[PDB]
Parts: structure tokens; sequence; C-alpha cells
């Protein structure tokens, strides 16, 4: 199946959920950066990526305290 | 109907809506934080399965699985 490289996402409030959510989505893994995020807004952002993680049995992977991950399925027929 | 008790109870709406079926769920039993984290996670869940959630009242959401139709 077709993927691009990882995509980067630099996070401004919780709407910018939906860029990550929409690559994720589209078989793409995400990296994204919550050091302007609020302590809050950064809990929603992992809470959304967990969800979206969840439905499409992806995987979440911490990098460090601000830099998250979730990677999809492996395609293989 | 699902009743929440912690936040714990997020992969009870997940298996259930991932399975594809419609699930309404409880809140009451929640603090303000655990029913945030709880709607974030559903709606991480609807957008990725093509799902649509509803909020029925304050202390009760649905999330429900897109309709299959074949042509």
């Amino acid at each position: 199946s077709y993927q691009s490289t990882i995509v980067p996402v630099e996070l401004h409030s919780f709407e910018d959920a939906q860029v990550i959510g929409g690559a994720f989505r589209d078989g793409d893994a995400v990296v994204f950066d919550m050091s302007l995020l609020s302590r809050e807004e950064a809990r929603r952002i992992v809470d959304f990526a967990a969800g979206l993680c969840f439905a499409l049995h992806g995987k979440m992977q911490k990098i460090d305290s601000v830099t998250f991950a979730v990677v999809p399925e492996l395609s293989n027929i």
C-alpha cells in the first residue's frame, strides 16, 4: 500500500489533532511535537491519538516528553 | 448502554465501536477531567473509522459507526 515517509506535525492547539488524524487514517506514520501546547492540550492530543490507534490497530510511541508518534498497522497481504 | 467508571472504560467503548456497534455511554460517575478524556478518545475513534459522535445530553454521548452500504 502507499504511504509517504513519516509526516511531521507541529501542534498549536487541540484542533491540529485533525492533521495527525488525517494522515494516520490514510496510512501514514505521524510524528508530532507538543512543545507549544499546554499540559491540558497535550493530554487531549494523546487521548485523541490513542483513540485513532485503537480504532485502526495502530501503535503509539513516545520519543521524548514533547514528541510522540502514531504508526499504522503494517500492510501485508 | 455503557456506564463509565474511569478512563479505563474507554476500551469498552472502543471495542464495541470497532466491531461495528453503536455505543451510548453515560459519564455521570466521571470527574470533569475523565469525562473530557473519554470524549477525546471517542472522537479519535470516530475520526479513524469515519464514525459519528452525538451529544444526547451533558453526561450522555453516542458514537455511531459508518453505515455499511455497497453499490
